[PDB]
C-alpha cells in the first residue's frame, strides 16, 4: 500500500506528489511514500 | 492506502491518531483514514 500526507505546501524528501487532496475544502498536496 | 492529515484540533471520529506531527513549530495529532 501507500502512506500519504495531505500537506499545506509541497512534498517532503523522498515523498511522491500523488495529485491533490482537500483539507477544510481547500486544495492541498497529496504526498505519498 | 492511508491518507493522513496533521490536524490542529484533533482527529475526526472516522479517523485515528497515528502518532504526532509538526505544524507551525507546534505539535499536533496526525490523523489517518
Amino acid at each position: 500500500d501507500l502512506v500519504c500526507y495531505c500537506r499545506t505546501r509541497g512534498c517532503k524528501r523522498r515523498e511522491r506528489m500523488n495529485g491533490t487532496c482537500r483539507k477544510g475544502h481547500l486544495m492541498h498536496t497529496l504526498c505519498c511514500r
